[PDB]
C-alpha cells in the first residue's frame, strides 16, 4: 500500500488561548526512510500570536524508519488508516490537545488535524514567542490497557540558555481492527523548522524518526 515517495495533505483548524486558525500544509516523504518535508500556511487568524513551535509535532508516525525486528503498527494501518490523540503538558501549566485522523488516497495521505491549546499564561514563552527549537527525543512505544501509547519528556530550547519542559502523551489507534500490537520499542525523532517568513505564516518543516530496541 505504501510507495517509497508519498505526498502529504493536511489542515489544521485549531485554537489556543482563545486565539482560532486554520492551516493548510502540502508535503512529501519516505515512509522506508523515516524522513518527511511540508510547506505550511496559516489560512486564517495570522499572524498568530504564540509559538509556532508548538503546534509543529501535530504537522504522522508512517514517516518512520522501523527495522525488521519490531512490529510497524504504522504502516500495517494502511490502507484504512489510523488516528492518534496526544496530551502535550508544559512546566507552567499549558495544555494542549491535539488530533489526528489520517487516510491515503492513492499516493497522498490525507491528514485531518485539530490543536486545542489552553492555560498558558500571558508573560511565558509560548504567548511571547521565544522559543527557539525542540530538542531531539525518544519516544518509548509501549501498551497499555489494549492500546498503542507514546510517551516522550522534552522540551523546547528558549532564548537565554533556558529550556521549557513539555510531556507528550499519543495514543495510536488503528482503524481496522485486527492490526496486531507491536512490542515496546523506541522511536528517536528530530522535528526542525527549515525556513520561515516573518511571522511564521509560511513555514517549511521536516521531520526525521527511526525505530529502534534501546541497542
Amino acid at each position: 500500500a505504501i510507495k517509497p515517495d508519498m505526498k502529504i495533505k493536511l489542515r489544521m483548524e485549531g485554537n489556543v488561548n482563545g486565539h482560532h486558525f486554520v492551516i493548510d500544509g502540502d508535503g512529501t516523504g519516505k515512509p522506508f526512510e523515516g524522513k518527511q518535508s511540508m510547506d505550511l500556511e496559516v489560512k486564517e487568524g495570522g499572524p498568530l500570536p504564540f509559538a509556532f513551535d508548538i503546534l509543529t509535532t501535530a504537522f504522522n508516525r508512517v514517516f518512520a524508519k522501523y527495522p525488521d525486528n519490531i512490529q510497524d503498527y504504522f504502516k500495517q494501518s494502511f490502507p484504512k488508516g489510523y488516528s492518534w490523540e496526544r496530551s502535550l503538558t508544559f512546566e507552567d501549566g499549558g495544555i494542549c490537545n491535539a488530533r489526528n485522523d489520517i487516510t491515503m488516497e492513492g499516493d497522498t495521505f490525507y491528514n485531518k488535524v485539530r490543536f486545542y491549546g489552553t492555560n498558558f499564561p500571558a508573560n511565558g514563552p509560548v504567548m511571547q514567542k521565544k522559543t527557539l527549537k525542540w530538542e531531539p527525543s525518544t519516544e518509548k512505544m509501549y501498551v497499555r490497557d489494549g492500546v498503542l501509547t507514546g510517551d516522550v519528556e522534552t522540551a523546547l530550547l528558549l532564548e537565554g540558555n533556558a529550556h521549557y519542559r513539555c510531556d507528550f502523551r499519543t495514543t495510536y489507534k488503528a482503524k481496522e481492527k485486527g492490526v496486531k500490537l507491536p512490542g515496546a520499542h523506541f522511536v528517536d525523532h528530530c522535528i526542525e523548522i527549515l525556513s520561515h517568513d516573518k511571522d511564521y505564516n509560511k513555514v517549511k518543516l521536516y521531520e526525521h524518526a527511526v525505530a529502534h530496541s534501546g541497542l
